[PDB]
């Protein structure tokens, strides 16, 4: 009969939360272990909801590996930079360095500018799964796939691949990501799935309905608040659509009017439908693998 809280592995909950004009929110503050990357809508990074998302957990899965990333790049140093013919397009090191920024991280950067850099002028998105399975694993992310990466041997794709002399390509036990369907999902399903993906260390994102700029849209799922029954009553989120000075949200959880397992910025109710869920992503540290 008590209301019961899980939060990401390493993430500090914030405390500082305010009333807005939309809901509660709890503005950023560095090396509490959670990630705001924001949009500066320069053209490029408008539609890179998800590479924001993959960033967030990516920034996430660096604090995970801390020592054995600096173990592997000294082992393997070739794999420190990225380089597209004469020209180094990428540092690892310093996307390390600068993971605490919201606006100007070196890893967002990389994405808008280098990675994805068209994508947004083609009306196109990305999957944060395909993003991190790219930038670890060097699996290929391909416009045309819309389900999981292909577990298969391939060429390493040319933009990331940087940890692949550990996660490699066509080994199912060497990927870390996963994504599960939540559409027409009833809230137990939901619940007990992001209980057990929070409790086994993962990262988590999450996709909902968007009534502007997509059709859907994937933010960060940092922590979750279970009633007496164990479902979901709220999700902590941070969202690359929100300016730099929101941070974490509180959005309620509910059943709305029309059956959906929906979030809000604002209490599940008759005059509240929030937005339907959609998918989970997860992302796991991998710490069974390293050596």
């Amino acid at each position: 009969q008590g209301p019961t809280s899980i939060w990401t592995k390493g993430v500090t909950p914030p405390t500082n939360f305010i009333e807005g004009t939309d809901g509660s929110h709890a503005p950023y503050i560095a090396n509490q272990g959670w990630y705001d990357i924001t949009k500066t809508f320069n053209g490029k990074d408008d539609l890179l909801s998800a590479a924001a998302t993959a960033g967030n957990m990516l920034h996430w899965w660096f604090d995970q590996n801390k020592n054995q990333i600096e173990g592997y790049l000294t082992e393997h140093p070739e794999k420190q930079a990225i380089i597209f013919n004469g020209e180094q397009m990428f540092d690892v090191k310093e996307a390390i360095s600068t993971k605490d920024r919201q606006l100007d991280s070196k890893l967002f950067e990389y994405f808008k500018e280098k990675a994805f850099p068209t994508l947004s002028a083609r009306r196109r998105g990305v999957f944060p799964d395909h993003v991190i399975d790219m930038f670890i694993n060097g699996y290929r992310l391909s416009l045309d796939n819309y389900d999981k990466t292909p577990v298969k041997e391939g060429n390493k794709d040319l933009r990331g691949g940087i940890f692949d002399q550990v996660f490699t390509r066509g080994d199912q036990s060497k990927l870390l990501t996963n994504r599960y369907n939540l559409r027409t999902k009833t809230i137990n399903e939901i619940s007990q799935l992001i209980k057990q993906e929070l409790i086994a260390g993962k990262a988590l994102a999450i996709s909902h309905t968007y009534n502007n700029i997509g059709i859907s849209h994937v933010i960060n799922l940092w922590g979750a608040d279970f009633n007496s029954e164990g479902n979901l009553e709220a999700i902590y989120v941070t969202d690359s659509d929100s300016n730099a000075s929101i941070g974490m949200k509180k959005y309620y959880v509910g059943v709305n009017s029309a059956g959906e397992v929906a979030v809000s910025s604002k209490k599940i109710d008759s005059e509240h439908l929030g937005a339907a869920a959609l998918g989970l992503y997860t992302l796991s540290a991998g710490q069974g693998i390293w050596h």
